[PDB]
């Protein structure tokens, strides 16, 4: 008899697993909300600011309409290499941010200082990717990497129809600390990571007035051979592909339909990205410059890691928000932690989301949550930034690892809004003008310099309806 090859492999539930890390697909938890886990890991946190900065070149007349299709089309290009680094390196890519790409090498405890070997040769490999590259002379498209290694959380939490994870902890914290101190083409190693690292590897350097490294050079002993290093390491890597799947990215390329598995994995992933997946909508339709209005949550707890006290509370809030967002259609497109708190990235005005008088809405969105959250148990402050304009929306990231995500210069604004104009729902001078609410339901702000934002434009504060 004929043998005809190819597994069939293109199954909606590959599909839905591509917008997800092996974290989640290969996670097997409990439906029960909140979940937490904990395990030890080597973070790395890739700063993409310099390539998701591209928003605003793209919104050029020189583009003819055609702006959000090529920035999807070169942010894509640049970023699936990355990713591909990722991948082959054997670590998990958790999340995409119009900022970042976080990913996870989960490992026990003994293995971390291998690891971390292994995580910073795949950093100084994701820097030799863009050693000589530019657009338009264009300064850096470069990067900039933070790694951390220690112990970490992951909460899980949701509804009946919707989950959303978090990694939390002081690795999870250590990370974003060690990316911000970096430069581009810099790997800056956590206290923590330079502790558990194998010192004989590399040359460091001080980091003035931080406890953090910067690694000068990888440096291995004479005898040392990084692929049969690897190999030994690919021991402890669970989903690493291999013998007759090494030819994959992703194990997760080859699961099979299995309705249970799928009905989980789907919660995940936004209604208007599984429609696409179902092929009942075009798959370039979700690329667009789009007017949205962003309303950028976060949450502060006393403390930072301590995921069985910000677990219930996460949980609590996102039960309210996702309340409040159904009301106007709005969705949340992110969540993740940023110093401490937990941000909840929503958007009103997605594909197919369309409301009139999304700026009244949007506002009063935002009071709500921000009266709710305020009273919910331990949470210690609630801060709301609210922005809008025009945001690049789009499935961003390799075929086999990718995230709807939206990017653009209101997104940033929103976000530095809520850090820093802590305990306040604020908004910009679009929401404000465009809302006609009296303009006693707002305070004008001093203006302050926001790290990231060219002139920010008046800020307000919304006050709301009452002295009271
Ligand atoms: F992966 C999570 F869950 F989203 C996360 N948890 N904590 C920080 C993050 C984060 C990820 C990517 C960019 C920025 C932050």
């Amino acid at each position: 008899m004929n043998t005809p090859k190819e597994e069939f492999q293109d199954w909606p539930i590959v599909r839905i697993a591509a917008h997800l890390p092996d974290l989640i697909v290969y996670g097997h938890f409990s439906p029960e909300r909140p979940f937490m886990d904990y395990f030890d890991g080597v973070l790395m946190f890739v700063d993409i600011s310099g390539f998701t900065a591209m928003t605003e070149k793209f919104s050029s007349a020189m583009y003819m309409d055609r702006g959000a299709e090529q920035l999807v089309e070169i942010l894509n290009y640049h970023i699936s290499a990355i990713v591909e680094k990722v991948l082959i390196f054997g670590g998990d890519i958790l999340k995409f941010a119009g900022d970042a790409l976080l990913a996870l090498w989960r490992v026990e405890r003994k293995q971390l200082k291998n690891i971390i070997t292994v995580v910073i040769k795949c950093s100084l490999e994701i820097h030799g990717l863009f050693e000589t590259q530019e657009w338009e002379e264009g300064l850096d498209i470069r990067v900039k990497i933070g790694l951390a290694a220690g112990h970490i959380s992951m909460l899980v939490f949701g509804d009946e129809t919707h989950s959303h994870f978090l990694v939390i902890g002081q690795a999870v914290d250590d990370v974003r600390l060690a990316q911000n101190m970096a430069q581009m083409n810099d790997v800056i190693l956590s206290p923590n990571c330079w502790q558990l690292c194998d010192r004989s590897m590399i040359e460091i350097e001080s980091v003035p007035d931080q406890r953090a490294v910067k690694v000068n050079f990888l440096k291995p002993p004479p005898n040392f051979n990084f692929d049969e290093f690897f190999t030994k390491c690919t021991t402890f890597m669970h989903y690493y592909p291999s013998g007759e799947h090494k030819n994959l990215l992703r194990l997760a390329c080859t699961l099979k339909p299995d309705p249970e598995l799928e009905m989980s994995l789907q919660k995940y992933v936004m209604e208007s990205i599984l429609k696409q997946i179902d092929n009942k909508q075009l798959q370039g339709y979700l690329s667009e410059l789009r007017p949205v209005t962003i309303v950028f949550v976060n949450l502060m707890f006393e403390d930072q890691d301590k995921a069985e006290e910000i677990g219930p509370a996460i949980q609590d809030a996102y039960m309210h928000i996702t309340s409040v967002l159904k009301i106007f259609q709005g969705q949340i497109n992110k969540v993740f932690m940023f110093d401490k708190g937990c941000s909840f990235l929503c958007v009103f005005g997605f594909p197919g989301e369309k409301v009139p008088d999304e700026l009244t809405h949007a506002l009063e969105c935002a009071m709500d949550i921000f009266d709710f959250c305020s009273q919910v148990h331990k949470i210690q402050t609630v801060s709301i930034g609210v922005a809008s304009g025009i945001v690049f929306c789009g499935i961003v990231g390799h075929t086999v690892r990718h995230e709807y995500t939206v990017i653009g210069q209101k997104v940033n604004l929103a976000a530095r809004m809520m850090m820093y104009y802590p305990g306040i729902v604020t908004c910009d001078s679009v929401t404000y003008n465009g809302s006609n609410l009296p303009a006693y339901f707002f305070k004008e702000l001093p203006k302050k310099v926001m790290k990231g934002v060219a002139d920010s434009g008046p800020l307000y504060q919304y006050w709301g309806r009452t002295e009271k």
